[PDB]
């Protein structure tokens, strides 16, 4: 066994997660960032405590017990304010901490080495694991929680895998956070997976083998990975079985989602072209090229290939845009515009072609949001058969 880490924020992803853990039949993990969700707000509006209950509507429309819902803290730290100065920077680590801890957050990532301004962008190990100790203790006084330590062509040193762990050891009981330190189960490495905005790099399996062994002297411990999107059932197998036993992904998962709805998208404006004052895909393409911030650092050449990038791109930064009014009200349109609709199998075979062998043998409706659903479920599953 190993664990799947789903970090989307999209209801449609966390229903389609949780929906599959159901099916096998353990549990989901459901994890935030730092700058996704914090007391301030985040860039969500959500609030450690929001989230808790965000998660907890989708889990009852479709029966699904909160028991079996594990939520996930990812890279907590000074990150959304590492503009500001290093006490302060801390400061709001510390509240923040304490609202994941008394929200129900049982896994914690506690990622304290970058600088806030101005120290070196990536701080010296004492430091990094000092801070990293202090949020532990705050954590527990505040309160069940497991940690993460670590951060992220690059592949991790199995020499500094180690050494990571015996500095945060060593300053959490500087700390005297001891206590949280056993419950610490496990740390961010690079084990050898990238993916561009065209391209993915496989896992080597030989690449990281040194690295892979360092978890004969980490006892209690196994590797998180992160970027795991994209990769093939295979790589996700082999992963798991040399110990990167943490499979975070997120990108991958709204990915899909995103081919689903526009596919969606296809199929109305043959079946219905009357029907709309404007397409999924043209709205989205206009409210990405207002409002450019989530985007503008990622995609890059000239106009042309910015354009098939905010579509088509790995990196996927289109996911931060279904929240935006007027697109969040494009996709009901369109969902509207199907529901009650049986879609026949021949769209579904141009437009949505993962799930016609489903639809063929009864498992998925041809509905438009089952068909959506599906297109997640069928990256999850590979994350599932992993595990």
């Amino acid at each position: 066994r190993g664990i799947p880490s789903i970090c989307s924020a999209h209801p449609l992803v966390i229903e389609a997660a949780m929906l599959r853990a159901h099916r096998e039949k353990a549990p989901v993990l459901i994890e935030a960032t730092c700058n996704q969700v914090n007391q301030d707000g985040g860039y969500t509006g959500m609030t450690p405590e929001d989230f808790t209950r965000f998660v907890g509507a989708i889990a009852d429309r479709i029966e699904f017990p909160r028991e079996k819902i594990l939520l996930g803290g990812d890279h907590l730290g000074p990150n959304p304010w590492k503009h500001l100065p290093a006490d302060e920077a801390m400061a709001k680590a510390e509240a923040m901490i304490t609202a994941y801890a008394k929200a129900g957050f049982t896994k914690l990532h506690l990622d304290t080495s970058m600088g806030c301004a101005g120290e070196p962008t990536a701080l010296p190990d004492a430091t990094t694991a000092a801070r990293a100790a202090r949020l532990a203790a705050v954590a527990e006084d505040a309160v069940l929680p497991v940690y993460i330590i670590g951060t992220e062509l690059e592949v991790t040193a199995p020499e500094a895998a180690i050494e990571t762990v015996r500095v945060h050891r060593a300053a959490f009981e500087e700390a005297g956070a001891a206590g949280a330190f056993s419950r610490v189960v496990g740390a961010v490495v690079q084990p050898g997976v990238e993916f561009g905005n065209e391209n993915v790099i496989a896992y080597d399996r030989a690449r990281a083998e040194k690295l892979s062994a360092t978890l004969g002297q980490l006892h209690g411990m196994v590797f998180e990975a992160h970027s795991t999107d994209y990769q093939t059932p295979d790589a996700l197998r082999e992963l798991v079985a040399d110990g990167f036993a943490i499979l975070k992904v997120g990108p991958g998962l709204t990915f899909a989602l995103r081919e689903a709805l526009y596919g969606l998208d296809q199929i109305a404006a043959f079946l219905f072209p009357a029907a709309r004052e404007r397409t999924l895909a043209e709205v989205t393409e206009a409210v990405m090229r207002e409002e450019p911030a989530n985007w503008a650092k990622y995609y890059h050449g000239s106009a042309e290939e910015q354009r098939l990038q905010r579509h088509f791109s790995y990196s996927d930064r289109i996911r931060y845009y279904w929240p935006h009014p007027k697109a969040a009200a494009a996709v009901d349109e369109l969902m509207s515009l199907l529901d009650g609709v049986a879609i026949p199998e021949t769209l579904i075979s141009q437009f949505l072609a993962g799930s016609y062998a489903r639809v063929r043998n009864g498992e998925v409706a041809p509905q438009a949001k089952p068909l959506a659903l599906a297109a997640v479920d069928a990256v999850l599953q590979d994350y599932f058969a992993a595990c």
